[PDB]
């Protein structure tokens, strides 16, 4: 059955073997008769199926046992063990669902959670359902963090996370079902328009895209086959490696051109010298002008010798003017890419800078895509009613203190205290005592200088250096709400090709949710940081000019409503999301996940998108990170 096999896959597990995490929790199983290993795997896979088939209701141990078939419904103890495991690690009974057995009246252990984004909310729900006392401290006047939906009238647009990157294996598939989140496929077709507004023809678009793919592939070869990862005692950036590959392509074009020029010059020299000898054989004919009868025959066989010598040379001439005009009619390219072509290629680079939220010259060549292996399957989807329905639903029933900005975290062998100020009256402060702190502060806030939050005692060097090495990027959006659709409704995406390499990320991509009279323009790469220093009105004006160039200056009305994100300037984010910087690696994500112990017991815990090696810079990654920490905290305090 790919019923039960599907459940494992859907939970990011192999259907047919135990994980190292399972091995640690079930040592007796992995070291015992392999027969009972299969039994374990079936129970695990089937319990997952029971949960995934109906994630709106709590799946209890009882109900699991009553739905298993003989003889598995007789493995009472093993079923309990598997159920307890799946629940603790948040593989079942996560997100938001109806409880069957209500929450324990008295609570055990106190946990403060810093930040009320998806990671914080996910962890809170887990810890609460485990019977712990949980309070979330949130600096904004709203939950959700980098999930941030603009709503006004019937305009909905996402200023933060917007895309569910495939459902196959994605825990957001469960959450989606739970909160009745309407999801829609993104059509792939993305026509590009040049700076002057003219469509890039199919032919040219496909050629350039192909070159982009070859260039990326080449850097991958250089990095992972030829091990070119360090230069002049500096780790190589992806940007740097792309520049090298491009330079080699240009050298090859120049070589082929030179070889061609040398063939032409050779042929021209041959022609010039054959003319010369044919001009001399002509002077030798001019000058050619014993019985009378034998002189005639003699000066006959003389010319026929000279003439079938010359006619012979007019033929080696013929095959040379031919070979020449074939050369000068079949040149190789004189450039690798034209000015125009390079601009279009820059569109593809801008697109990559968007995905990674940073200029390519900052990305680690070796590690930038270290998380490729863990991509989900299925089409990428958008959220029709706005992504914020997820954090809003996850907040239901939780103790969340809004407008409460944490400034100090103290942790000792005997417990912790967290100091926060009200962001509306920075006079009044609060002190919250607890057994454990879960820090979900964005990497951007952890990097902040001077610091936004003081840790007492200071975080150990192994942690701060990780914080310092890791990249934290930027990406912004301009939302344009119109009263009518003037664009093509069967297109979700279209691209604007900029005019310089440096500014390639400026308003390079426009996005529409179908029927919604809204366009989103993206600002990526070096442009992202710079354009935050421009007012909404000027940046809006620049969008309209681009759209006017494409659709006609008369087809584009003034927008009714606009919003512009400035993630870098936002004090509660300080950027958009992590990336693997040159000099960093996936190992730094693991370092970020590691709890601090002041043996004393661990007191300070870390969740957030920057703490999950396999799923960084995503909502699902934030969510999984929360589930992880909740599991570790409960293990520590509840056993
Ligand atoms: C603009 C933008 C776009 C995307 C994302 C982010 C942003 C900014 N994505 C990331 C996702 O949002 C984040 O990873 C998580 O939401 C982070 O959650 P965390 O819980 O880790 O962090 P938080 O910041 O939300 O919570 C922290 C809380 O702490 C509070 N706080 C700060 N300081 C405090 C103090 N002192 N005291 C108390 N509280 C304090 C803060 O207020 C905060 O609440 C994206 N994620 C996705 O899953 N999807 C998206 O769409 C992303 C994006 C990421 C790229 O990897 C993507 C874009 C695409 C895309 O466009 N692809 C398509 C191209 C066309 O073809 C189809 C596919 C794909 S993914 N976007
Ligand atoms: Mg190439
Ligand atoms: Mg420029």
């Amino acid at each position: 059955s790919s019923g039960v096999e599907g459940a494992a896959f859907q939970s990011r597990l192999p259907h047919d073997r135990m994980t190292s995490q399972e091995a640690a929790c079930f040592p007796d199983i992995i070291s015992g008769p392999q027969q009972t290993q299969k039994v374990f795997l079936f129970i695990r896979n089937r319990t997952l199926q029971l949960w995934l088939d109906n994630p709106k209701i709590q799946l209890t141990f009882e109900a699991t046992l009553q739905q298993l078939e003989a003889p598995y419904n007789s493995d009472t103890v093993l079923v309990h063990r598997v159920h307890s495991y799946l629940e603790r690690h948040g593989l079942i009974n996560f997100g938001i669902y109806k409880r069957i057995k209500p929450l324990p009246t008295k609570k055990t252990g106190k946990v403060i959670i810093i930040g009320s984004g998806v990671s914080g909310l996910a962890a809170a729900r887990q810890l609460q359902s485990f019977g712990m006392d949980v309070t979330l401290l949130e600096a904004r006047d709203r939950v959700g963090g980098r999930v941030a939906t603009f709503r006004k009238g019937n305009y909905v647009a996402d200023l933060g996370a917007m895309v569910v990157t495939g459902l196959g294996g994605n825990p957001m598939a469960v959450v989606s079902k739970q909160v009745n989140m309407e999801l829609a496929k993104i059509k792939q077709k993305c026509p590009l328009y040049e700076a002057n507004g003219q469509a890039v023809p199919k032919e040219k678009d496909e050629m350039v895209e192909q070159e982009f793919n070859r260039l990326l592939e080449a850097t991958s070869y250089l990095s992972h086959q030829l091990d070119f990862n360090v230069l002049n005692n500096k780790p190589v950036s992806l940007g740097q490696a792309l520049e090298v590959v491009i330079q080699l392509q240009e050298k090859h074009v120049k070589d082929e051109q030179i070889e061609h020029w040398k063939k032409i010059v050779k042929t021209q020299e041959e022609l010039k010298e054959l003319l010369n000898k044919m001009v001399n054989l002509k002077e030798k004919i001019k000058e050619l002008h014993i019985t009378a009868e034998f002189l005639v025959k003699s000066k006959h066989r003389d010319l026929t010798a000279l003439c079938k010598e010359y006619d012979e040379l007019a033929e080696t001439q013929g095959k040379l003017e031919e070979k020449l005009q074939e050369l000068e009619a079949n040149p190789p390219s004189d450039v690798y890419l034209s000015s125009r072509d390079r601009q279009i290629l820059d569109w593809h680079f801008a697109n990559l800078e968007f995905a990674n939220a940073t200029p390519l010259s900052t990305l680690s060549l070796k590690h930038w895509d270290q998380d490729d292996d863990f991509e989900f399957t299925g089409s990428h989807l958008t959220v029709r009613n706005g992504y914020s329905c997820v954090p809003v639903a996850l907040a239901e029933g939780l103790d969340i203190k809004l407008n409460t900005a944490v400034r100090q975290v103290r942790y000792t062998a005997s417990g912790c205290e967290v100091i926060a100020v009200n962001t509306r009256s920075t006079s009044q402060t609060f002190i919250y005592k607890c057994d454990a702190v879960l820090c979900t502060l964005p990497l951007g806030v952890l990097k902040q200088q001077p610091p936004a939050v003081q840790f007492v005692p200071p975080l150990p060097e192994w942690k701060t250096s990780a914080v310092q090495r890791m990249g934290f990027g930027n990406l912004n959006k301009v939302v344009l709400c119109f009263d009518r659709v003037f664009w093509d409704p069967s297109v979700n995406l279209f691209g604007h090709v900029g005019s310089t390499t440096a500014s390639r990320g400026e308003l390079f991509l426009f996005w529409n949710l179908y029927k919604a009279p809204i366009l989103l323009a993206l600002v990526a790469g070096e442009a992202a940081g710079i354009m935050e220093n421009i007012s909404d009105d000027v940046i809006v004006g620049r969008c309209l000019a681009i759209l006017k160039g494409i659709f006609g200056s008369s087809a584009v009305p003034q927008p009714k409503e606009t919003v512009v994100s400035r993630w870098r300037a936002d004090p509660w984010a300080r950027g958009s999301y992590s990336y693997v910087a040159a000099g960093s690696s996936g190992n730094d994500y693991d370092l970020m996940a590691q709890p601090i112990t002041p043996q004393p017991i661990p007191r300070l815990f870390f969740a957030g998108e920057h703490t999950i090696r396999n799923y960084p810079a995503t909502v699902h990654g934030a969510l999984l990170s929360g589930l992880r920490e909740a599991g570790r905290i409960a293990d520590q305090f509840l056993g």
